[PDB]
């Protein structure tokens, strides 16, 4: 019962860190898809001014 | 002659006038394009900040 409560903590801290990580990535994913979108639009502007 | 010389200077003068306008036109376009690059980056930077 002392071992279990401790493994529970360990389980829960893993669950928290993994969610933490997933949250961070999703933000990096979104932010990069924006950078690509801005660059893309900017590239087609250059092309229209030859 | 010498009207022939003046005729050739006239060409040259007109060619300057055309090339300088050409150049001014090109710059204005480089100005515009760069002021856009500034504005896109600027807007993009403030969006990063709202996504911590």
């Amino acid at each position: 019962s002392s071992a279990l409560d401790k493994l529970k903590e360990f389980g829960n801290t893993l669950e928290d860190k993994a969610r933490e990580l997933i949250s961070r990535i999703k933000q990096s994913e979104l932010s990069a898809k924006m950078r690509e979108w801005f660059s893309e639009t900017f590239q087609k502007v250059k092309e229209k001014l030859k």
